[PDB]
């Protein structure tokens, strides 16, 4: 008997290696897709415009290809818990499909939704094609604990099956064929709502740096993957003053919403590490497979983004220092490496992983002393690839708060910038204000003579901040006071 299924979509905004929504069409009389984009989330959230932009694309990206099979995307209004018992009724729906959501919050959503499914009569059919891994079988074989190292993450999925091969395609036919009904006035209530309805400055038509949907997303995945990239992205890496800039091969944000399998990245990159070298180590995963430990670590963490009552956080009397904090996030700590980071994250919503490292440590151990809990909402905010496993395990590993063995450095806030780009373009191109000053200064106007600072038209403390706090005698004291946590312990 053909089910009439509803498709739910929360991340995996994607048609391809979708197994949860190949479990909706098989055997279904009836298909539809839905999101659910709760109107009051916003007044509890603070998530910027290019995090919005890209969610809205990637929707329109799923809107439009259901469109090219005579359907559409139906985006309900509401709460999960209230919207699906009334959907089930009206729709008459026999089966919900959804890829499974590991974090704690959506679990628990999710537990709940099953149970009313259950109570309805609904069968619910989940995948759990965000990850390489089934993040359960990797904590159970760790004696039902995730592991707290990345070695003893790797020595554990060495012994485990090999990720998932992607899922094959929908039959574009038998979607076409099970559709729902759209009735003329879909857009009176199902419509992907436009950026300037949710009070955002008016578009303009050029394209955005990152482009949302899953069209972008393997169009990026075919250039990410041509010989011609391979040395400069996976042979021979190079962080230079180019790494800085959003690549158009960058396949991060795309990863985060789901609209590029992780899956087919692993296997794809494998071919082409076949093709090339004629069995690759694990760190030509290393990217996926960072990004699966800390989704394993996440997964049974309720308290994973907070340090007080988290159980693999160590717990560090931070600073309550809001002006720091304002600064660090606004780029005005006036260190121009840090400040022109920070800049290019609000604008474009994408860092390089180092430029991520530079600012965290700033605002953490490395200067402010500022807890690091606070730098995972400005990163929540303003991050493309920001999610609550990858955001908070990063920070923590970052600030030396989780997955402690060895202390590492912080990069200078100074140095790091003049080694990364010596042109000083970077700070340039995101602090124009700061453009007259030559390399030299650039990264450390406030050591400029007066004379440079006048040629330059920024005189340090007035049109650009001086530096909010001394680095090395900072840095020095906020090491000590590390160090003295961890040795404390014993
Ligand atoms: O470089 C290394 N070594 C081990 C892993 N890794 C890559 C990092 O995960 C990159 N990264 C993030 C990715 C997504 C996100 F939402 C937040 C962060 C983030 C926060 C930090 F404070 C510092 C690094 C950060």
């Amino acid at each position: 008997d053909g089910a009439s299924s509803v498709h739910w979509f929360r991340k995996g905004l994607r048609l391809h290696d979708n197994p949860a929504l190949l479990a909706a069409v098989r055997g279904a009389r009836c298909v539809r897709c839905v999101y659910i984009l709760d109107p009051w989330f916003a007044a509890s959230s603070s998530v910027g415009i290019n995090r919005w932009r890209f969610l809205l694309q990637s929707l329109e990206d799923l809107d439009t290809s259901l469109r090219k099979l005579n359907s559409r995307l139906f985006v309900v209004r509401g709460q999960p818990a209230d919207v699906f018992p009334r959907l089930f009724k009206e729709w008459g729906v026999t089966r919900l499909t959804f890829e499974y959501d590991s974090e704690p919050f959506g679990k628990e959503r999710d537990a709940a939704i099953m149970k009313m499914a259950k109570e309805a009569g609904v069968e619910v059919v989940t995948e759990n094609s965000h990850t390489l891994y089934d993040l359960d079988r990797i904590i159970e074989l760790n004696g039902q604990k995730p592991p707290l190292t990345y070695k003893r993450f790797q020595a554990l999925i060495s012994r485990m099956e090999l990720p998932k091969k992607p899922a094959v395609a929908v039959s574009s036919q038998q979607m076409e064929s099970c559709r729902a009904e759209i009735q003329e006035n879909h857009d009176d209530t199902y419509g992907v709502p436009s950026l300037e309805e949710l009070g955002f400055p008016t578009e303009g038509l050029g394209p955005a740096v990152w482009q949302g949907g899953e069209t972008e997303a393997l169009a990026r995945l075919d250039k990410h993957l041509e010989r011609k990239a391979w040395v400069a992205n996976y042979e021979r890496p190079r962080m230079n003053a180019n790494s800085l800039l959003a690549s158009p091969t960058g396949l991060s944000p795309y990863l985060r919403f789901g609209c590029l399998s992780c899956r087919l990245f692993y296997y794809r990159l494998w071919d082409l590490y076949k093709k090339v070298k004629r069995t690759p180590p694990l760190s030509l995963f290393g990217q996926l497979l960072w990004r699966e430990f800390f989704y394993t670590a996440a997964t049974n963490n309720p308290r994973f983004d907070r340090m007080e009552g988290n159980p693999i956080c160590i717990q560090i009397p931070w600073d309550r220092n809001p002006e720091a904090l304002a600064k660090w996030a606004e780029g005005k700590t006036g260190f121009p490496w840090i400040d022109a980071i920070m800049t290019q994250l609000r604008q474009e919503g994408w860092i390089h992983h180092l430029a991520r490292h530079a600012v965290a440590c700033f605002l953490t151990r490395g200067d402010l002393w500022v807890s690091w809990e606070s730098g995972v909402r400005v990163f929540d905010e303003l991050l493309l690839d920001a999610d609550f496993s990858v955001n908070a395990g990063s920070w923590m590993w970052l600030s030396c708060s989780a997955f402690f063995q060895q202390f590492f450095h912080c990069y200078c806030p100074v140095g790091f910038g003049r080694r990364t780009d010596p042109s000083g373009d970077y700070i340039r191109r995101y602090l124009p204000k700061l453009k007259g000053f030559p390399s030299r200064y650039i990264y450390e106007p406030w050591n400029a003579p007066e004379s440079v600072q006048k040629a330059a038209k920024c005189i340090i403390g007035v049109d650009y901040p001086r530096p909010i706090v001394n680095h090395a005698e900072t840095s020095r004291l906020n090491i000590e006071r590390m160090k003295q946590i961890y040795q404390q312990l014993s």
